[PDB]
């Protein structure tokens, strides 16, 4: 196209898909699968993080609900990334209910 790529992106959209996949296959006690996507996916600079943005199709206080299950459901999302991603150990996968607002980071 017209636009740069440095194997970022691509390596994102790989993830972004995994991560899916891992959902259809997570069950979860009580997560409505049907009313939410993972769109946005960023890794950091030595790729050590990686930033899932989470964006729920309910109101914005269940949205909140969903990342406490998100975030219990790591391992088991991180787990499979380990399986198709050849690196020894796999990134923090930090789940956030789609905040991309530059000020922070922690």
């Amino acid at each position: 196209g017209m636009n740069p790529a440095y194997r970022k992106a691509m390596l994102e959209s790989e993830i972004q898909k995994l991560l899916m996949e891992a959902l259809q296959q997570l069950r979860d006690p009580r997560l409505k699968k049907d009313f939410v996507t993972f769109s946005r996916v960023e890794l950091s600079k030595d790729k050590r993080y990686a930033d899932v943005y989470v964006s729920f199709l309910g109101t914005p206080e269940e949205r909140k609900e969903t990342v406490e299950i998100l975030n219990r459901a790591k391992g088991f999302f991180r787990t499979f990334i380990a399986k198709n991603l050849r690196l020894y150990v796999a990134p923090e996968i930090r789940f956030y209910e789609d905040k991309g607002i530059e000020a922070s980071v922690k």
